[PDB]
RNA sequence: GGGGGCCACUAGGGACAGGAUGUUUUAGAGCUAGAAAUAGCAAGUUAAAAUAAGGCUAGUCCGUUAUCAACUUGAAAAAGUGC
DNA sequence: CAATACCTATCCTCTCCCTACTGGCCCC
DNA sequence: ATAGGTATTG
């Protein structure tokens, strides 16, 4: 008895089938267990395991992290109150307690319900005086009078707890506050570089002009327009652009051929501008860091808006000044509202429903609603201007409290932080001798390079102590060893050499490396002159000469540098031709010339001696990017530099690892030779072997000595090696599955292994990273389209919409603007086209006004169209709006366009998969099932693991009118499987030579062909470009047997397809995740709301609802029942919550006695996940969607003719124009199988559904629209499957009748159902009549 | 075919440090005419505290990912059971 | 019970490691 | 975006 599997994976179901030798499925009894009268099933083996998607870490972490910064604010309030302790208990030694239970009502609060104070009339007083915080903070920053310490904590703890970002490194306000001054230096800079062309800023406020509350090129242009015969992109221009924040570009302020684009946000600025001003000189920097002190006044003052010489909390005041506004605006649009339009008053001041100020402040209406809300009266009447104005700078009724606060650096809190601190520890010297501490809480944090604080009980913790105790923000430098911490938060990272698996890689970066890289490429060049008879490789004298000369004077090296500055200028070659490289070289010794600049000493660089030093320095600056640690790890070599040499060596940093290690590259050396591999690779007579050929050479040491340092570890389980992985969690949930359906269908078949098994994997918000990438593609671009067409996230998921503004609005064939209101008469065409490469994604397709522009649609854009566009193809490249392998298929006709070569490649490439992931599982099942090893100890491969992508059943399907439709039922994940199984194990007995290319294990015109007519043996007739016809039955040409019969097999796959029996099991799982909704609900008399906290009752203080079952449980016991407590038997469903999970699962009877149940029956307690199967009446079907609604369970098996009558018929996906007649002809033939279609839609409804009056909708809306077209009949027929489908209820349209989902809120008739616990399979069953029970 | 180093791209996964809102209860004395219902007016911008209930290992740690039909024997892990 | 309509936490900065899609140079 | 919870209305 032999047979193959076939399997099809996905994200969301695993299909499978059992196949014999003649490519039938067959079916068994099946046992089944439980107390039912049913003691066997039939079963046909075929089906479909469906599974919830698996999930991502992402969120668990995001939750954790604002899980662990919630409590560490909490300490370093904590911290403050400690420090605030017994000064505070000598003044009030109640503050804190009453601020500790101020969320409690005052029948709870154990104290006075006041919190500052603790009577009325000084809390009245204190709010009357300072009506918001920020009226106190600044009041303690500039007064002088000794304060009340309940006032100066609170003010400290404001600014500790909400104390603003760390994206500024060092020490702020450094004078670089104000604008004007910075301007003024700016232009006394640039005066002081051209004296003859001088800009005269007289009369120029540059305060309100860059400070103004504008875009960034508006406010260029409002500056500019201030200075005449300058212009926006000049060199001052360029540079108040930069200030800006926008991205200039200083290339034709002087004359550049290296495009000087500059971005003060980017990371690269730094090395930008030095590559910069390694042109036109060291005199620019001055001006050009001018700039950036401007730019860091511009920054500021969009923050502090107020000015900085009236007070020392500019932060405060600015708050102040949005408070003064909003009462005088307030005031004002109240009685501009009562004269004008006096009868709005009430829904605009009064209404929290509605989106006015009565919304604004005590609704749920955001700031930008309530501008929406109130701009059409604020235009309407009269007065309302200097509002409107307010309104569209988004300056309108601010609050304090707002989103944009996030700009707030920490510095600035902690400016007035150390004021007050200043002010107030002249009268308590406690605050005198804790400045530095509180100041230290507010300051200090958790360097990146440290993580979680734990003490060993942490899975993501890494942390090294210095000492066992207790760590607190002032003795972290001393208890953290931050040096083995930051080493180790790289080093639980970073691979381990594979050849020497106890050997750290090497920084990518490293001298060493770099080396290395650059002789293993050089060593395969050749060379020929004239005179020479053969292409001689590079000798080790030549090559140390190339590498001096060019590779050591040069970043990079090209082909002609290396032809002219070495052949002509060492060896006088006028002519030479190279092999072995093309254009330029790709490695390069980079950081040989970043500390060439940095330390200026090439005799110290060239030095073998120094090697150690250099490749430790290096690995220092990759290690660690902490600039102090950095300083105390070069430290040891502060001897042999100058201080500035020093400082900029502080300041290089690497990121970046390889893929050797150093005892690899320059250590381990052959026993006879005594050289390294890098020895090899300088020198190697006349072989010149590289890093392969080395290490595979067997006479030499290195092979063997890296088979010796070879180890293996611990195994890894199943599932660890599938969760260690590179993919998705989603397709290695599917993995899992699959492997353990594998197992499964093998016991099935009495332990006997398959001949092959057959496996296909199937292919794998988003609009903000598309308006990101069209954001900074324009900016980058410096183009105005989203000024003149502004565009939403959600509008880019429409593709031709999407191209244009990634094209800047233009044709991309032809050097023309688009319309945006004609993209509905433009083309998206194909860059190679997609009978080569089914590419549908952004990155081969262009928009462009009209296809036929692209050339000959036979190939790549032709050679004309290239040399129009390569330019502006290069412009789309630089601004990240296309990609480079986009722009090289567009100029791929300057390289000849596509050759015969990449057209076979291409076909191949349909037919052969070699996606990783799939081999991944591939080995996994071959290991699995081929264990023994035969004479010559080499495995025996029983079991063939045939891998197919989805093309191949994909074009069977629609070649031989075995179509699918999806919405009908879950049925074609199966039928997916059976025919891989078929068309795998075929093709393979067909053409066993293709076994290399299809099993796992170890012209052009030709191959092209070969592959295209690979499939070819199915079919009877074949046209292809005339007619040729293959016989009835097909064999293999050597064997003689027998692989295809066309008039028998075709059937065998029809009637399988037809089969109505297939086993489709929707896995049940154990619900995980949060609580409950995170709506934290006011206060309501209702039980279904949770307390927040312990003691909060949700009748005062509100709380959670709507909590997750983690899984039902069956009760079998007693309740008490009426005022007697009379026990009344039961049997229902009890939804166990994920929060009550633990604690029902301690000790289950407790659990259910807390809950009301009496006598428990426990051991008829049934365990119930979701999705857990009952069978009702009829082969009615339900699966458990909670302890309190249930979804549909049953499959409409549709038979196949209306199957394949609706995918013709609503023209679902052609072929000839004869064949396409003949369908039509079918589909007009066998129209009455509309109605037959909804015969058997409406009995499976009647029968199983249950929903009487959306049937009864739908029936009325087919009768409706029966003189509509039969496409849109057909398609509306694909909708109506919705009310049909396997799961949760769903709402569906009918042309444009909706219907709303009916839904089974009840799980009362489950409990006299039959349950049916299947395996994964489904074939083995056990059903338990819960009538029998109760 | 499978595999490795390098260059260029493209897409994904995992971890650390941090900020700003939102929400919830309370505090921010509402006033006047009416028995009340209510009407008229005034006012509004701020703060505290929580932000999965909680846990023991008590850390400035952990608490939403992965994994799960049923039954037997098992403390569990784990095996085993049906053409 | 039954059906119906409404609800559903959001945004952002920053350090770093890893694999893998395709194209290319050289090899095992 | 789903699809399960919830109060409202019978
Ligand atoms: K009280
Ligand atoms: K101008
Ligand atoms: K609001
Ligand atoms: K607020
Ligand atoms: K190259
Ligand atoms: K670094
Ligand atoms: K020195
Ligand atoms: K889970
Ligand atoms: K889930
Ligand atoms: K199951
Ligand atoms: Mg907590
Ligand atoms: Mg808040």
């Amino acid at each position: 008895k032999k047979y193959s599997i076939g399997l099809a994976i996905g994200t969301n179901s695993v299909g499978w089938a059992v196949i014999t030798d003649e490519y039938k499925v067959p079916s068994k009894k099946f046992k089944v267990l439980g107390n039912t009268d049913r003691h066997s099933i039939k079963k046909n083996l075929i089906g479909a395991l469906l599974f919830d998607s698996g999930e991502t870490a992402e969120a668990t972490r995001l939750k954790r992290t604002a899980r662990r910064r919630y409590t560490r604010r909490k300490n370093r309030i904590c911290y403050l109150q400690e420090i605030f302790s017994n000064e505070m208990a000598k003044v009030d030694d109640s503050f804190f307690h009453r601020l500790e239970e101020s969320f409690l009502v005052e029948e709870d609060k154990k104290h006075e319900r006041h919190p500052i104070f603790g009577n009325i009339v000084d809390e009245v007083a204190y709010h009357e005086k300072y009506p918001t915080i920020y009226h106190l903070r600044k009041k303690l920053v500039d007064s002088t009078d000794k304060a009340d310490l309940r006032l100066i904590y609170l003010a400290l703890a404001h600014m500790i707890k909400f104390r603003g970002h760390f994206l500024i490194e060092g020490d702020l306000n450094p004078d670089n506050s104000d604008v004007d001054k910075l301007f003024i230096q700016l232009v006394q800079t640039y005066n002081q570089l051209f004296e003859e062309n001088p800009i005269n800023a007289s009369g120029v406020d540059a305060k309100a002009i860059l400070s103004a509350r504008l875009s960034k090129s508006r406010r260029l242009e409002n500056l500019i327009a201030q200075l005449p015969g300058e212009k926006k992109n000049g060199l001052f221009g360029n540079l108040i652009a930069l200030s800006l924040g926008l991205t200039p570009n200083f290339k034709s302020n002087f004359d550049l051929a290296e495009d000087a684009k500059l971005q003060l946000s980017k990371d690269t600025y730094d090395d930008d501008l030095d590559n910069l001003l390694a042109q036109i000189g060291d005199q620019y920097a001055d001006l050009f860091l001018a700039a950036k002190n401007l730019s860091d006044a511009i920054l500021l003052s969009d923050i502090l808006r107020v000015n900085t010489e009236i007070t020392k909390a500019p932060l405060s005041a600015s708050m102040i000044k949005r408070y003064d506004e909003h009462h005088q605006d307030l005031t004002l649009l109240k009685a501009l509202v009562r004269q004008q339009l006096p009868e709005k008053y009430k829904e605009i001041f009064f209404d929290q429903s509605k989106n006015g100020y009565a919304g604004y402040i005590d609704g749920g209406a955001s700031q930008e609603e309530f501008y929406k809300f109130i701009k059409p009266i604020l235009e309407k009447m009269d007065g309302t201007e200097e509002l409107l104005v307010k309104l569209n700078r988004e300056d309108l009724l601010r609050k304090q409290r707002t989103f944009d606060n996030g700009s707030i650096p920490h510095q600035i809190h902690l400016g007035e932080l150390h004021a007050i601190l200043r002010r107030q520890e002249d009268f308590y010297p406690f605050l005198k001798d804790n400045r530095e501490k509180i100041e230290k809480i507010l300051t200090f944090r958790i360097p990146y390079y440290v993580g979680p604080l734990a003490r060993g009980n942490s899975r993501f913790a890494w942390m090294t102590r210095k000492s066992e105790e207790t760590i607190t923000p002032w003795n972290f430098e001393e208890v953290v060893d931050k040096g083995a911490s930051a080493q180790s938060f790289i080093e639980r990272m970073t691979n381990f050499d594979k050849n020497l698996p106890n050997e750290k890689v090497l920084p990518k970066h490293s001298l060493l490396y770099e080396y290395f890289t650059v002789y293993n490429e050089l060593t395969k060049v050749k060379y020929v002159t004239e005179g020479m008879r053969k292409p001689a490789f590079l000798s080790g004298e030549q090559k140390k000469a190339i590498v001096d000369l060019l590779f050591k004077t040069n970043r990079k090296v090209t082909v002609k540098q290396l032809k002219e500055d070495y052949f002509k200028k060492i060896e006088c070659f006028d002519s030479v031709e190279i092999s072995g490289v093309e254009d330029r070289f790709n490695a390069s010794l980079g950081t040989y010339h970043d500390l060439l600049k940095i330390i200026k000493d090439k005799d110290f660089l060239d030095n073998e001696e120094n090697e150690d030093i250099l490749e430790d320095i290096v690995l220092t600056l990759t290690l660690f990017e902490d600039r102090e640690m950095i300083e105390e790890r070069l430290k040891t070599y502060a001897h042999l530099f100058d201080d500035k040499v020093m400082k900029q060596l502080k300041r290089r940093r690497y990121t970046g690892w390889g893929r050797l290690s150093r005892k690899l590259i320059n250590g381990i050396r052959d026993k006879q030779s005594g050289k390294t591999i890098l020895d090899f690779l300088k020198s190697d007579g006349f072989a010149n072997r590289n890093f392969m050929q080395l290490i595979h050479d067997d006479s030499l040491t290195f092979k063997e000595d890296i088979q010796k340092a070879q180890v293996s570890g611990q195994g890894d389980s199943l599932h660890e090696h599938i969760a260690n992985l590179a993919g998705s969690p989603a397709i290695k949930k599917g993995i899992l599955q699959t492997v353990k359906v594998v197992d499964e269908l093998v016991k099935v078949m009495g332990r006997h292994k398959p001949e092959n098994i057959v496996i296909e994997m199937a292919r794998e918000k988003n609009s903000r990273e598309r308006m990101k990438r069209i954001e900074e593609g324009i900016k980058e671009l410096g183009s105005q389209i989203l000024k003149e067409h502004p565009v939403e996230n959600t509008q880019l998921q429409n593709e031709k919409l999407y191209l244009y503004y990634l094209q800047n609005g233009r044709d991309m064939y032809v050097d023309q603007e688009l319309d945006i209101n004609r993209l509905s008469d433009y083309d998206v065409d194909a860059i190679v086209p997609q009978s080569f490469l089914k590419d549908d994604s952004i990155d081969n397709k262009v928009l462009t006004r009209s296809d036929k522009n692209r050339g000959k649609s036979d190939n790549v854009p032709s050679e004309e169209v290239v040399k129009k566009m390569k330019n502006y193809w290069r412009q789309l490249l630089n601004a990240k709006l296309i990609t480079q392998r986009k722009f090289d298929n567009l100029t791929k006709a300057e390289r000849g366009g596509l050759s015969e070569l990449d057209k076979a490649g291409f076909i191949k490439r349909q037919l052969v998969e070699t996606r990783q992931i799939t081999k991944h599982v591939a080995q996994i099942l071959d290991s699995r099932m081929n264990t023994k090893y035969d004479e010559n100890d080499k495995l025996i491969r029983e079991v063939k693991v045939i891998t197919l992508k989805s093309k191949l059943v994909s074009d069977f399907r629609k070649d031989f009118q075995f179509y699918k439709v999806r919405e009908i039922n879950n049925y074609h994940h199966a039928h997916d499987a059976y025919l891989n199984a078929v068309v795998g194990t075929a093709l393979i007995k067909k053409y066993p030579k293709l076994e290399s290319e299809f099993v796992y294990g170890d012209k052009a015109t030709a191959k092209y062909f070969f592959y295209s007519n690979i499939m070819n043996f199915f079919k009877t007739e074949i046209t292809l470009a005339e007619i040729r016809k293959r016989p009835l039955i097909e064999t293999n040409g050597e064997t003689g047997e027998i692989v295809w019969d066309k008039g028998r097999d075709f059937a065998t796959v029809r009637k399988v397809l037809s089969m109505p029996q297939v086993n489709i099991v929707k896995k049940t799982e154990v619900q995980t995740g949060g609580f409950s909704k995170e709506s934290i609900l006011p206060k309501r008399n209702s039980d279904k709301l949770i307390a927040r906290k312990k003691d909060w009752d949700p009748k005062k203080y509100g709380g959670f609802d709507s909590p997750t079952v983690a899984y039902s449980v069956l009760v079998v016991a007693k309740v008490e029942k009426g005022k007697s407590k009379k026990l009344k038997s039961v049997k229902e469903l009890l939804g166990i919550t994920i929060m009550e999970r633990s604690s029902f699962e301690k000790n289950p009877i407790d659990f259910l006695e807390a809950k009301g149940y009496k006598e428990v029956k426990k051991d008829l307690i049934i365990k119930l996940p979701k999705y857990s199967l009952f069978e009702l009446e009829n082969g009615r079907k339900r699966m458990l969607a909670s302890a309190g609604e249930l979804q549909k369970g049953n499959e409409l098996a549709l038979p196949s003719k209306y199957v394949n009558f609706l995918y013709l018929a609503s023209h679902y996906e052609k072929g000839s124009p004869e064949d396409n007649e003949q369908k039509q002809l079918f589909v007009e033939q066998h129209k009455h199988y509309l109605d037959e279609i909804i015969e058997q839609i409406s009995e499976f409804s009647k029968r199983v559904i249950l929903a009487d009056a959306n049937l009864d909708k739908v029936l009325s809306a087919y009768n409706k629209h029966r003189d509509k077209p039969i496409r849109e009949q057909a398609e509306n027929i694909i909708h109506l499957f919705t009310l049909t489908n396997l799961g949760a209820p769903a709402a569906f349209k009918y042309f444009d009748t909706t219907i709303d989902r009916k839904r089974y809120t009840s799980t009362k008739e489950v409990l006299d159902a039959t349950l049916i616990h299947q395996s994964i399979t489904g074939l083995y069953e056990t059903r338990i009549d819960l009538s029998q029970l109760g």
